């Protein structure tokens, strides 16, 4: 809150000059609050749009505390200071007609300064749109068709044999840890896709729920629908491929817009665009374990040398410690080795209302996928570059940034590092302790804003 006057003006003119205002702000320094200033200063109303209702419940505490009516999710919100949304609302151009439709009942998005929170999650909103068929979905498309051909009896031979057909084919792909592209998969052909639409649409005369599920109907869509096509752990995924559009198009709003973060990435481009970045972000004893690294090809190797580091670690500090790992397969194969150690999972039976409990009564290490003494981050959180649909992200943000796919691998593991230590300190007086347990935790060093002298090293 130096920071919130003082970047005020210069926000205030960025977004009267027309421009998209990006703003960089770590978690603990207040940016719904500046935000929030904002919108009162440009005489229009705040419509905040968020990835969870978490974050909804958050905007809501902070709004009421500063005598603003506000709301979440046509009537009640139309008189409100403030409204918090999810993404889908603005980034679904369906559900976004629906709530801000032409009408007279209808929210119009240019009475309102528009955030989006959390922007970094822009980076994959090609996951937003992505479409997937299983065989769990086709079978169950398949009891559809026999009710309606028990119920409204008609002939729809030509789709089960078409949807059989999928179903031996999706049999015979091989089915690991991730997505492989695929170049064309088999797809109804004229009669069938005629009786595809017609048995649908019978179907769902038959769901006697207004908004109702159906899987005929997310097999046609699958089918309608453009998009790159991916074997991920044997389903059948379609991504569309303009996502970088549909960003821009969803903010093509002639009104006042910002997007922000705590870690707003350097690839996060949009056009017409002006960056604020709050520096003021407290006092991290940071470590470094150069002689370890969670790196996939390697990481089966390390695993003895994570355990004998974490249980080192352990001993030597007297409150519970939170160790991050880069994925669940990891945590376990650790955990595994940490017998004697006391150890607090998350989702594994435990609620997190549960560790806190046991945190303040003992001391646990709490084994956590990207109070306490320290944290650790058990390796590096490098995106899985194999996975095909990782790269094609990689790469559709290399062309856009122009950019090279180094950088763009840099940028998404930097996010994840910070997203990770923001989690832990979001207080100034924090004396949080850092292990940054993977020799490539080098290369992030300044993007953490610490200087090479102030790291210790550890083995």
């Amino acid at each position: 809150r130096q920071w919130q006057a003082e970047k005020l003006g210069e926000a205030i003119n960025a977004l009267k000059h027309g421009k998209t205002l990006l703003l960089n702000a770590k978690p603990g320094l207040g940016k719904t609050v500046f935000v929030e200033v904002l919108g009162m200063q440009l005489k229009k109303k705040v419509l905040i749009f968020t990835r969870t209702h978490s974050q909804l419940d958050s905007i809501y505490k902070n709004a009421k505390l500063l005598g603003l009516k506000t709301g979440f999710l046509r009537a009640n919100l139309k008189d409100k200071d403030v409204i918090a949304m999810t993404y889908p609302y603005l980034f679904q151009k369906p559900i976004r007609n629906s709530v801000f439709c032409n009408k007279d009942d209808c929210l119009k998005l240019e009475d309102y300064l528009i955030v989006i929170d959390e922007a970094h999650n822009l980076l994959e909103a090609d996951k937003w749109f992505t479409r997937k068929i299983s065989r769990k979905m086709l079978e169950r498309a398949l009891k559809e068709i026999e009710i309606v051909e028990r119920l409204n009896r008609i002939d729809a031979k030509k789709v089960k044999d078409y949807i059989n057909l999928l179903i031996d084919y999706m049999s015979k792909l091989i089915k690991d840890g991730r997505c492989h592209e695929l170049s064309l998969m088999p797809l109804p052909d004229r009669e069938t896709n005629g009786e595809l639409i017609v048995v649908t649409r019978a179907y769902l005369n038959i769901d006697e729920g207004p908004v109702k599920k159906s899987s005929l109907k997310s097999l046609l869509k699958f089918v309608e629908m453009k998009g790159d096509l991916y074997n991920c752990n044997g389903s059948l995924v379609k991504v569309p491929s303009d996502v970088n559009q549909l960003i821009e198009d969803a903010l093509n709003v002639k009104t006042f817009k910002v997007l922000m973060s705590g870690t707003l990435p350097e690839s996060l481009t949009l056009t017409n665009s002006y960056k604020i970045v709050v520096n003021e972000s407290g006092r991290g004893e940071y470590y470094y374990c150069p002689n370890v690294t969670s790196e996939l090809r390697k990481r089966n190797s390390n695993i003895p040398i994570y355990s004998i580091l974490l249980k080192r670690i352990y001993e030597n500090s007297s409150k519970s410690v939170l160790v991050f790992f880069p994925s669940y397969e990891m945590l376990e194969s650790v955990r595994i080795h940490l017998s004697g150690i006391p150890v607090i999972e998350e989702n594994k039976k435990t609620r997190h209302e549960e560790v806190l409990e046991l945190m303040k009564t003992g001391k646990y290490l709490v084994m956590l996928v990207m109070l306490f003494e320290s944290l650790v981050l058990a390796g590096l959180p490098y995106p899985n570059v194999s996975d095909d649909m990782v790269r094609k992200r990689i790469e559709r943000l290399s062309k856009l940034t122009g950019k090279d796919e180094d950088s763009i691998i840099h940028d998404l593991t930097a996010i994840v590092i910070k997203q990770t230590i923001g989690r832990a300190f979001r207080d100034p007086n924090d004396y949080v302790k850092i292990y940054l347990c993977d020799s490539r935790y080098r290369e992030y060093f300044a993007d953490l804003g610490i200087s090479e002298k102030e790291i210790k090293l550890f083995a």
